[PDB]
């Protein structure tokens, strides 16, 4: 007796500014963090870039006719603060601005709900080089003004909104991995710019409610749930453990505005814990969200890790499976292989029950509705003569999922939508062009653009299908 | 480093009236559903009861004396509602108050705090005839009045009382499984009756606002935190259904006032969700406790459940090792043996890492103070000439626990107290005599009631000592 998808349950698909768009110069666009570090030696898959990727800022026209093509209910975006702010908070530059509302009324025009990530990980490099962007409180005024531009221009138009894509991958791996820009591996860093980026998702949130008094907004979190490995209570403990650390440590601040107390115990007793003004806590407590965003791709199994243990672990970009390595902070927790789950050729988790877990877990302790800005799978895809890609691989990853979902919902948590990553082919941050997650194949690799074609999947297909029956032919 | 015990910790221990008191028919005290049904044949193990107890009614200057001698600063009771009332809600029986009343004081001239339990499973059996105690929402205006009374009687002696003790325990045992008074087997009525405790616990907790303005109130839990069997998804997602079947579905009610949605859902599917009346909700959600009370004996490690697989299962009520059997609800979860813990002679889990764990997760999702209300080791001991008890297993077992509630408390949980079960040797509703708790041993058996007399164990002076250091020595 599964319940069914919601009569307006908004069947989507996503992308991101950086991974899609290209035309990193033109039109008065200003400089990015990310075009600054991509272009540094060492730092993405065979130095590809995001000069160009896959032109989608030339080409919006285009990708477009062809989520109307596959009857998408909703297409997630992000904007590009570097083309709207060219340093980041000076004069605004119309151009930008309009790019974005053309693609917007082409979407409409269309039957497309928008659905406008504002923050998907390109801080212009203005505001770095200024003042070192996340890590000063100078930024959630900027972020604010630059938020305000679009709730204005596009609040008529766009009902669901999106404010920090990731915070919790943007941050570590910005501060604490030094695999994102600004490079920085220093704990104390990472958890000061975490903390002001808080303030920064509950100031627009707070805007918003003035702004966008119709809308609905949210965080999106990087959410793997954990697992223990077994019922060893040292296991289950690192399991508690891992949970708070990864997952309550920002999800409890956007639900309840608060950090769960034995993480900061133990940040405390380390010098690490965050330096809280007057007034942070009560506006971190007065800027309720609407739905958890929760971008999904796995789960992650722990076990116990003495102090002398595992800490950072080798993670795969290249997709040679059994590549990664175990991951952990010494004396709370360690990443270990879950012998049950099949796995991807970047290493990363095949658990679509994981996925339903994650939606009770955030149901029964928040009560939030949830809105799956994210989720994929992401793996080499070839292209065969005649123009044909049979991704089987994909079509049951997102079946599985799929089905999870609506398990959810029958078990009672209130899905709003899903978001598969992605609508068409894009750039893979670190992993490059061949790491693909698109419903349309784009023709180019790490070694040449070729001519961009747009080449429509068998997932294509079967996603059109699935959404022309509401979910009930998977 | 480790955070010290609080300089003004309740270091204590506890009983429950039927289970110690004896005097059953004596001072103008009613008969109980206990004193009726334990005498039926069948009900308790060799037909043992509580006409006689320990006799703790008699002998109160004695034990309040050896309390006093072990250095308690805080000894846990409930008051017999048969005494009180011995009709449930007619005239107060004055000998009955009076007999607490003497208790009260004798641990107050001995510097000994008093915790009362209000309910400890002994409704009049008058209540039970007139209306069917439990499932009639009459008894929450008679359960009020019983606790009024107590509070307006004891109120400026008494600053910390416990509401229900284990609604979980004797409501599922009582219209579920038919081992505790009235004996029904009625899924339907067990979570009628279930809803009916809660508003009369929130019913009391209001009342006592009033009452007793100055004092501290909660419910005392019966905690078995669940553990995953291993990290397979299905086991994991067994190990959610558990817990919130389990744990969430009271627990969530004493601090949020909310029953969990997915529990809800799948008895609604059922018919077999309780009877909601217009003020419920607005009374369970008015009702905030002071702390959350937690009653702690073991965890418990779950599987995944075919619809058609484990119901009832056999539970050990003899101390012949390894006679129970799996236990769960089909379709949902059933317990398994944990393979990383020992297990005593009545097959219950020695889990102390268990313990720290469950206060971690009641810290992590109600942010409440926790009153440890009781916590020990069941198990044989043997009278040695010399008047020797060598209860090193009970020493071992109560050291671990004391220990990883330090760890909890280091970890950043605030436990209010530490009342270990229990002060004498007392009747075991299920189990007999034979099932030794205490410090005291007290010199009876299931066959032979001999003299009743109290003997020191060895644990009685580990526990004096630890008291002496305020934990800094075990
Ligand atoms: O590109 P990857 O590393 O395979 O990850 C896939 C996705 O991860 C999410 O975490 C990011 O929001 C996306 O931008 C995308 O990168
Ligand atoms: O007596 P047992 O079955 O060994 O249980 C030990 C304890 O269970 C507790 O939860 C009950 O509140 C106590 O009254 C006592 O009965």
């Amino acid at each position: 007796h599964l319940k069914p998808f919601p009569p307006e349950f908004l069947w989507g698909a996503a992308s991101a500014a950086y991974q899609v768009e290209g035309a990193w110069n033109e039109d008065g666009k200003g400089l990015s963090v990310w075009d600054v570090f991509a272009k540094q030696p060492g730092r993405t898959f065979k130095g590809t870039n995001g000069d160009v990727a896959v032109d989608h800022y030339h080409r919006y026209q285009e990708d477009v006719a062809l989520m109307a093509e596959m009857g998408l209910k909703a297409y997630r975006f992000s904007v590009s603060w570097s083309r709207v702010f060219p340093d980041g908070n000076g004069a605004v530059n119309e151009k930008g601005l309009d790019f974005y509302d053309r693609l917007i009324e082409e979407l409409r025009n269309h039957g497309i709900e928008p659905i406008v990530t504002l923050y998907h990980w390109d801080v212009p490099q203005a505001l770095m080089d200024a003042y070192g962007a996340w890590e000063s409180r100078r930024i959630i005024d900027d972020f604010d003004r630059y938020a305000v531009t679009l709730f204005q221009r596009f609040g008529d138009r766009v009902k669901y909104w999106v404010t920090l894509n990731e915070q919790n991958i943007f941050i570590s791996f910005g501060y604490r991995l030094g695999l994102h820009p600004p490079g920085v591996k220093d704990m104390k860093r990472m958890y000061e710019a975490n903390h002001i980026a808080n303030l920064a998702n509950a100031k627009v949130i707070q805007s918003f409610r003035h702004y966008v008094p119709d809308g609905k907004i949210g965080p999106s979190f990087a959410y793997s749930p954990m697992y223990p490995y077994d019922s060893r209570p040292e296991n289950v403990l690192a399991f508690e453990n891992a949970e708070e650390f990864q997952n309550h440590w920002w999800m409890d601040v956007y639900a309840w505005g608060m950090y769960p107390q034995a993480a900061w115990n133990y940040l405390e007793s380390q010098g690490l814990e965050p330096t809280v003004a007057p007034g942070d806590w009560e506006l971190l407590q007065a800027a309720k969200p609407d739905f958890m965003g929760v971008n999904y791709y796995q789960t992650t199994t722990v076990e116990h890790n003495p102090p002398d243990g595992v800490g950072e672990g080798v993670m795969n970009t290249t997709g040679k499976k059994g590549t990664s390595t175990s991951s952990g902070i010494p004396g709370l927790f360690k990443t270990v292989r879950n012998p049950h789950v099949d796995t991807t050729n970047w290493d990363w988790a095949i658990d679509p029950v994981g996925l339903r877990i994650g939606l009770r877990r955030i149901a029964n302790r928040y009560q939030l509705p949830i809105l799956i800005t994210e989720n994929g799978l992401g793996e080499f895809d070839t292209l065969e003569p005649g123009d044909i890609v049979n991704d089987d691989y994909r079509i049951d990853y997102l079946r599985r999922h799929v089905q999870e979902i609506q398990r959810a919902i029958t078990d009672g948590v209130d899905v709003l939508g899903y978001c598969a990553w992605s609508f068409t082919d894009l750039l893979s941050w670190l992993n490059g062009y061949q790491k693909r997650y698109g419903f349309v194949y784009v023709n180019r690799d790490d070694e040449s653009e070729k001519d961009l074609r747009r080449i429509k999947k068998k997932s294509f297909y079967w996603y059109q299908r699935v959404i022309e029956t509401n979910g009930a032919e998977l």
